C-alpha cells in the first residue's frame, strides 16, 4: 500500500504510479475496496477494457461488487461511465472514484478523467487515478520491478528479408509494438515466412484474442497500443519503433495518413510489457525519440465532445491545454443527444462523426447525408472503384457521406458495416 486514509476524503486527488507486476491488481486495489465498504463509502472503479474488469472481478472474489456488462461498490469500463451519462436521466454519483490504466488517450478515458477531475475539484468525491505514466511530465525509462536492457536499433517498417538478423535469432518471446493494423500485417507475414509464429492484437482483436497469447505462447505478439493498458503479454523482449497513427481533422475530415512519434507515456508504456519480475533481466529495443505534444490529434476534440455532453468541467488538469474549444462548445440538445448516444453506442460511430451527424441532420432517420456530401469525400475500396449501396426504394448511391472520418473505413472499421447503416438497414 502506498496511502493510509483521507485519500478517501472529498477533494482528495492521488496517483498510484506503482510498476506493473507489484500486485496493484490482486494487492492495491482489494485493499483500496476493504477500505471503502468498512467505511461504508459508494465507490466507482473504472477498468480500460473487459480483459482488465474480468480480472478485477477475480481479484474482488468475495466482496459485495457490482460489474457492468445490494452492494455500494460499482466496476465498469471508462467507456461505460461516460456512455451512461449521455442519458440526463442516468447520471449516478459516487464518493469515490478509482481510475485504473489513468492515461490512456481514448477520448471516453480523457473525458472520465476530466468528468472524475472536475468533481474532485469541487469537493464532490475523491479520486485515485492508477498509472505508471500519469499525464503531466513522464521519463522514457521509469523505474521497474526487474531490469530492462534498452537498446536503440534500427527496426523494420515493413517486410525484409536480410539485415536483421537479431529479430529472428532470438530465443525468448517478444511483442513487437506497431502504429497500424496494416503495418502489422505486414511485419506479421514476414516474420510467418521466417518459420515463427505470431498473433496479432490490435483495436479489433485485444477483447477476443489476448487470451491467445497465454494460451498458445507465440513466438511474436504483433500489437498496436492497444497493449498500453494493462496487457500482460509474457514476453521477455519488446521491440518498439515509438510510432504511432496519427488521426487528425485536416480540412473538415478525420484523416488517417503517416504516422506520428509516440509520447514518452506511450513509450514507457510499452517498454513498461517487460521488466515485471524481479531476477530476471528483459530487453527493450526501440528506434528514435518521443514527442509529448500530441495537441494535434483529434482524440482531444472527441474527448470535449463527450465531456460537454456527460455535463464548469475541464480535462485532468496537466491536460486542460489541450481541451481545443472554450468548455461547453460541443453541448448538445437533450434530443440530439440521444441521437448522438445511439450512433456511437448502436452503430459504432466515432464520437467526432457521431457529433457532427447528431448536431446537423434534421431526423434520426435520414440517411441522405451518407451520399450527398462533396464529390472528394466518394469513399473507394483497395480496388479504385466507389462504394455503391441501394436505398430502400431501390436508388443506387455512392458512398460520399457530409462528413468523412477515414476511421470509419478501416483500421478495424469495414466500409460493410457503414453500408449496413448508410443503407438504412441500421
Amino acid at each position: 500500500a502506498v496511502v493510509g486514509t483521507g485519500w478517501t476524503s472529498k477533494g482528495q486527488i492521488t496517483v498510484l504510479d506503482m510498476h506493473p507486476g507489484s500486485g496493484k491488481t490482486h494487492r492495491v486495489l482489494p485493499e483500496l475496496i476493504r477500505q471503502c465498504i468498512d467505511r461504508r463509502l459508494r465507490t466507482l472503479v473504472l477498468a480500460p477494457t473487459r480483459v482488465v474488469l474480468k480480472e478485477m472481478e477475480r481479484a474482488l472474489n468475495g466482496k459485495r461488487v457490482r460489474f457492468h456488462s445490494g452492494a455500494i461498490v460499482d466496476v465498469m469500463c471508462h467507456a461505460t461511465y461516460v456512455n451512461r451519462r449521455l442519458l440526463p436521466q442516468g447520471r449516478q454519483n459516487w464518493e469515490v472514484a478509482i481510475m485504473d490504466e489513468a492515461h490512456w488517450t481514448d477520448p471516453h478515458s480523457i473525458a472520465a478523467r476530466g468528468h472524475l477531475y472536475t468533481l474532485a475539484k469541487e469537493n464532490k468525491c475523491a479520486l485515485v487515478l492508477m498509472t505508471a505514466t500519469p499525464p503531466g511530465k513522464s521519463e522514457p525509462f521509469p523505474e521497474s520491478n526487474g531490469a530492462i536492457t534498452s537498446e536503440e536499433r534500427q527496426i523494420p517498417d515493413g517486410e525484409w528479408r536480410d539485415g536483421f538478423d537479431w529479430i529472428t535469432e532470438y530465443e525468448g518471446r517478444t511483442a513487437w509494438f506497431v502504429p497500424s493494423i496494416a503495418k502489422g500485417g505486414a511485419i506479421a507475414r514476414t516474420l510467418r515466412q521466417k518459420g515463427k509464429s505470431v498473433i496479432c492484437l490490435n483495436s479489433k482483436t485485444f477483447e477476443k484474442d489476448y487470451s491467445r497469447v497465454r494460451d498458445e505462447k507465440p513466438d511474436f505478439v504483433v500489437t498496436t497500443d492497444i497493449s498500453e493498458m494493462g496487457a500482460n503479454l509474457d514476453v521477455s523482449r519488446v521491440i518498439d519503433g515509438r510510432t504511432n497513427i496519427k488521426p487528425e481533422e485536416v480540412d473538415g475530415k478525420v484523416e488517417l495518413t503517416g504516422t506520428r512519434r509516440v509520447t514518452t507515456a506511450s513509450a514507457a508504456q510499452r517498454r513498461g510489457r517487460v521488466g515485471r519480475q524481479d531476477g530476471r533481466t528483459d530487453e527493450y529495443i526501440y528506434s528514435g525519440q518521443c514527442d509529448d505534444d500530441d495537441s494535434g490529434l483529434v482524440q482531444w476534440k472527441e474527448a470535449q465532445i463527450l465531456l460537454d455532453n456527460i455535463t464548469v468541467a475541464t480535462f485532468y488538469g496537466p491536460e486542460q491545454d489541450k481541451m481545443p474549444e472554450v468548455a461547453g462548445h460541443f453541448r448538445l440538445t437533450e434530443e440530439k443527444r440521444k441521437h448522438f448516444r445511439h450512433l456511437l453506442t448502436h452503430c459504432d460511430f466515432t464520437p467526432w462523426l457521431a457529433w457532427h451527424v447528431a448536431a446537423n441532420v434534421s431526423s434520426v432517420t435520414d440517411r441522405s447525408w451518407t451520399w450527398e456530401g462533396p464529390e472528394a469525400n466518394a469513399v473507394d475500396e483497395a480496388s479504385g472503384d466507389l462504394v455503391t449501396f441501394r436505398s430502400p426504394n431501390g436508388a443506387e448511391r455512392t458512398l460520399r457521406p457530409v462528413w468523412k472520418d477515414a476511421r470509419m473505413f478501416k483500421e478495424g472499421r469495414d466500409i460493410k458495416e457503414f453500408v449496413a447503416y448508410a443503407s438504412g438497414r441500421r
